[PDB]
């Protein structure tokens, strides 16, 4: 009961202490379901394929406070596989291909006001504009170059990723979604983002993220990540 409304970080669970006070202990891997399929497995950064995020996160939890735990991160969903190397040319296109991908992902994702449900008004307006522009690209005699149409998609993506935990930085684990097969040149994600980790704290901060995609510091709005 004391735990029914008590929530714990990823890889943890609430258990009552001696005083009956709820407390978050690392989850029991045995209390993790068996995957329905191989696709539900995940790959850590040291090329070790855990059986599910539950298994991974619970494992990483015991290692909390440890060096090994500090460096342990989810690389990508699905079992481990051969990942080709990111050639230097690939790494140069990555930000370019990525930001267009993000814009497009945003256009088909948020198409109607029903899609724009969890978006603030400021954001709703940004996608409206994105849509106004896209329609124009589908009919203007001579297409124009529009970097502005990248600002929101780029901010959006950051907020989407900044979840575990929502702190304003993206960890190797949080970038896992960007290592999926759908992403263009996903194999360049780690190399690229490392390139973005300016102060080298192993976290990509909003300015680091934005900067890496070519968003002017003037156009870095945190509201767009709300
Ligand atoms: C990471 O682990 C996976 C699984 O152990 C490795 O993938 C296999 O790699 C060899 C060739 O590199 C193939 O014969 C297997 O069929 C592979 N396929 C996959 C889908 O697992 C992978 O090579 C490991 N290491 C690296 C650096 O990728
Ligand atoms: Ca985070
Ligand atoms: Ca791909
Ligand atoms: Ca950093």
């Amino acid at each position: 009961a004391p735990c029914q409304n008590h929530h714990c970080k990823h890889g943890k669970v609430c258990e009552l202490d001696e005083n009956n006070t709820p407390m978050c202990v690392c989850q029991d891997p045995t209390s993790c379901p068996a995957p329905i399929g191989e696709f539900e497995k995940v790959c850590s950064n040291d090329n070790k394929t855990f059986d599910s995020s539950c298994h991974f996160f619970a494992t990483k939890c015991t290692l909390e406070g440890t060096k090994k735990g500090h460096k342990l991160h989810l690389d990508y969903i699905g079992p481990c596989k051969y990942i080709p190397p990111c050639l230097d040319s690939e790494l140069t296109e990555f930000p370019l291909r990525m930001r267009d991908w993000l814009k497009n992902v945003l256009v088909t994702l948020y198409e109607r006001d029903e899609d724009n449900n969890l978006l603030t008004e400021k954001q709703k307006l940004r996608v409206k504009k994105i849509h106004e522009n896209e329609k124009r690209l589908e009919a203007g005699d001579h297409p124009e170059k529009n970097y502005n149409m990248y600002i929101f998609p780029v901010h959006w993506q950051f907020g989407q990723l900044d979840q575990h935990p929502i702190d304003g930085y993206l960890s190797h684990t949080e970038l896992a979604p960007l290592r999926a097969p759908l992403i263009p040149m996903e194999h360049c994600t780690t190399r690229f983002f490392e390139t973005c980790d300016l102060d080298n704290d192993k976290y990509i901060a909003l300015d680091e993220w934005a900067g890496c995609f070519g968003i002017k510091q003037k156009d870095i709005d945190k509201d767009l990540v709300i």
